[PDB]
């Protein structure tokens, strides 16, 4: 095995062990039509190794919106891809199952995951997250029993590999999880999403009960800009993050590999799948890029 196994003891993700953050970036929704299914390449993820630094991707999985997974394989061909170049390049990834509604399709979500980890739950480099960003839904009556269903049946095949999983409020309620954990099984940590232009310390402070109630947390996606996607890049409010992130040990994946005009993606329309130059860099981007880069000082 040649990186570390990734696992949860208390509050921390650990790396063969060690507790640390790892930094890296997360793909767009992989939905077919929407625009950035070119970046889904090794090419790119071999990008992000050498020229970001990234120990992180995130293949980002649209399931139940028009030209996602359950109307489109082609979707579930793109995280292979992108899973198939992280293994090769000895990076961790995360197959996200990109949805806010996957309580309704939970057989549909328990299928995919089986084949997932029947495919890949062997390789250290594999990180489930089962459910991208609920809504503004319960986390003990909807969220963990779809959660316990899907983490059970992936178990039965992968006992180790982690599994990262959404909490209430578009991945912020990490406080309402930490009340009623999944205690029954191993190796499960919880989503965090911020967005440096609209969460601010009263997050941090949601996350900081969470951590000493006892669970893990992940932050498999965030941004520079506003929640929404766009907007400023606001500097000093991701800055704090980071400092939050490297002092709790906790990992991250940037919003986004995208040349969607808006200002969460890391490159200008019509950029090159990978080779970026500032040019070909978006604020954003140039930005991210430095903080990947350094994260390992
Ligand atoms: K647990
Ligand atoms: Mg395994
Ligand atoms: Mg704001």
């Amino acid at each position: 095995m040649d990186v570390p196994a990734v696992s949860v003891s208390g509050n921390q993700v650990l790396f063969g062990g060690q507790a640390k953050s790892l930094a890296g970036n997360s793909f767009f929704w992989s939905n077919t039509g929407w625009g950035q299914e070119r970046f889904y390449t090794a090419e790119t993820v071999r990008w992000l190794k050498s020229d970001f630094k990234a120990s992180i991707v995130r293949a980002s999985m649209g399931v139940d919106d028009e030209g996602g997974y359950l109307e489109d394989a082609s979707n579930k061909t793109r995280i292979e891809t992108v899973v198939d170049a992280a293994i090769a390049e000895d990076l961790y990834v995360i197959i996200d199952w990109h949805s806010h509604h996957a309580e309704d399709y939970r057989a549909e979500s328990i299928a995919f995951f089986e084949e997932m980890a029947r495919k890949y739950g062997n390789n250290n480099h594999v990180i489930y997250e089962i459910y991208n960003e609920p809504l503004q839904i319960s986390w003990s009556n909807t969220i963990k029993p779809y959660a316990e269903a899907v983490i059970g049946a992936i178990r039965a095949i992968d006992p180790d590999n982690l599994i990262i999983v959404g909490t209430p409020s578009w991945s912020q309620d990490v406080d309402a999880a930490s009340n009623d954990p999944i205690t029954s099984y191993s190796n499960i940590a919880y989503t965090l999403h911020f967005y440096a232009g609209t969460h601010q310390q009263w997050l941090r402070d949601k996350a900081t009960t969470a951590m000493n109630n006892g669970i893990a947390l992940f932050a498999t996606e965030w941004g520079t800009v506003d929640a929404d996607g766009d907007g400023a890049v606001n500097r000093s409010e991701t800055n704090a993050w980071m400092d939050f992130f490297k002092q709790n040990n906790i990992s991250h994946a940037n919003w986004v590999i995208s040349d969607k005009a808006e200002g969460s993606s890391l490159v200008n329309p019509n950029a090159p799948v990978s080779g970026w130059s500032s040019s070909d860099l978006t604020e954003s981007g140039n930005f991210v890029r430095d903080i990947v880069r350094n994260w390992g000082a």
